[PDB]
């Protein structure tokens, strides 16, 4: 079943609930964001040193998109293979700060540059604003690669949860528009299907950090009521054609409601003849990739994602 | 579709055939071994420098088992996480020399020690002698880890084709005997099922480096007449229980008859709750992992296998 480290964390969370700490799904979105963002920052392992961290912004579709560039230790080349990273948080919470230690570790272990994107969040900017920012961040960095110290031939996208969905959708959007898309996609327990409930979405509705109530709280902020749940920006698993999508790494957690649709996305990539790495981390929960203060499996997952991307890019 | 580099290699093969070269499947096994072993040595990328190479032998079940240890560049620790590697060659051909460059690259990229095993070959030593040697090599190195500069907590087995089968069977054998098994299994396009012909075994019977005629020539040498093809040492895919097997990396090639049964083995591991990485390299052939003079994809596969094992072992 669950690893000891995982049970330890679920026990702490259960102790906070009995200790009267409110459910996330009972608060206003902006209030929940402030509280959970601090816990996410605190829940990361200590930030490793990198060669260089850069902060800036560029003109997005409807706002300034902030970015943070992480230059890996021991790499001297001007133009580096580069991962454009989209943080998770149901398109409502998270930011560059909540995923900073993780991006630092990914940069160092991959010997690739990481560029973390601060995309617009719901409920202030509902669907499709977050994905529009994700797409615009990829296009801007692609077209201005030298500005970002990026090798345009080795531009990856990736993220965790909503960020994973974003990375999958960025690849499909570029493919569908007939433009140059990412060289690589790193999908960490992505949400790939909003149209159906998989066996895993039912089985893990409760008891496993990310609960159905949490997904509904995110959903009510992000998605207008009238929206077709088969829209490929909500449900990229439903794409008719997976050919011409870039080589992928797809990671699931065993006790994650998103596991089945994560693995189905990998299956569609494999059947389409896309170079695809699929890994399942049994005995851990959704979020473990960034909860690395509590879950050592997350540091292992960080290193596996980094190592596979690094190997694809010949770093 | 086949990758250009793969078509280039199939062209060279076709140029040798119409001309001086005869079919491998037309020669006595010991004479075919000499010719194909030289092509395998010649087909590897130039050997990268490692920190140290050690040659020795120990008493196996029925003979001396030769080994070669590769110490990775830049690792100082006395006891290293260690991959025990079993070369491919249908249990008939290959040796330490045919997989030397690949083992050097795996050692350097993983920051793990590699110990390549020179197990007994058919037809001189038919089934089950090659697997007996594989099992005895793992047990000897496990029980004498400090003698091999190996951290007993981080002992992996792996191999390509027959070597992949060997690594899978070593893990099952240790699990079934109730002894300490490997910490990790690296299965490079393993043969996992001799009992049935998958869609891929039919589809790729010819046109792609190992033809069905090659598999029959190997089979004639390795398996005594009237052997049970459901024996778990020939057909580890048919194991009833995959629980308690070590964390795995499973790699298939797209145009490989072994692809489907390789992927099925990964599926059994995932369903049993084993931490499992599956990767498919589309557009390449069986053997590409060691044909790295001709196939860049092989060097990418080398680095992916190494990086995933390295990440599991926290190197
Ligand atoms: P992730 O970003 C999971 C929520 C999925 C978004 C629904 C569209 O939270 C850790
Ligand atoms: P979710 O299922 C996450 C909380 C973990 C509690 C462990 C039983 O909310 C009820
Ligand atoms: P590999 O070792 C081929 C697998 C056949 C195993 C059964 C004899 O190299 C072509
Ligand atoms: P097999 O299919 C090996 C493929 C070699 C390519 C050109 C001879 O032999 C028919």
């Amino acid at each position: 079943m669950l690893l000891p480290e995982t049970r330890n964390l679920l026990d702490l969370m259960d102790a906070a609930t009995r200790g009267g700490r409110p459910g996330l799904d009972t608060l206003p979105h902006a209030v929940g964001r402030k509280a959970v963002d601090k816990m996410s920052e605190d829940g990361e392992a200590d930030p490793p040193e990198v060669a260089e961290v850069a902060n800036g912004g560029f003109a997005g579709p409807a706002s300034e998109i902030r970015f943070r560039r992480y230059r890996p230790l021991g790499e001297a080349a001007g133009l580096l293979p580069t991962l454009i990273y989209y943080h998770g948080g149901g398109f409502v919470i998270g930011n560059i700060e909540t995923h900073d230690s993780t991006c630092r570790r990914l940069a160092n272990k991959s010997r690739c540059q990481v560029i973390s994107i601060d995309y617009r969040l719901a409920p202030e900017h509902p669907f499709p604003a977050p994905i529009d920012d994700g797409i615009a961040a990829f296009r801007h960095i692609r077209d201005n690669a030298e500005s970002f110290g990026a090798d345009a031939a080795r531009l990856a996208v990736g993220g965790d949860s909503a960020g994973g969905a974003m990375a999958a959708v960025v690849c499909q959007a570029c493919r569908d528009a007939g433009e140059t898309g990412p060289a690589f996609q790193m999908l960490i327990y992505p949400a790939t299907d909003s149209s159906r409930e998989s066996a895993s979405r039912v089985a893990f509705a409760e008891g496993y950090f990310l609960s159905k109530a949490h997904m509904d709280w995110f959903w009510e902020a992000y998605v207008p009521e009238d929206t077709d749940l088969t829209d490929l920006r909500l449900s990229p698993l439903l794409a008719t054609d997976f050919t011409g999508l870039p080589p992928a790494f797809v990671l699931t957690a065993g006790y994650d409601p998103l596991r089945d649709e994560g693995r189905a996305y990998a299956d569609r990539l494999i059947e389409a003849g896309i170079k695809t790495t699929y890994v399942n981390y049994p005995g851990t929960i959704h979020g473990f990739f960034s909860l690395t203060r509590f879950l050592s499996q997350g540091l292992k997952a960080n290193d596996e994602a980094a190592a596979v991307m690094g190997a694809h890019f010949g770093t």
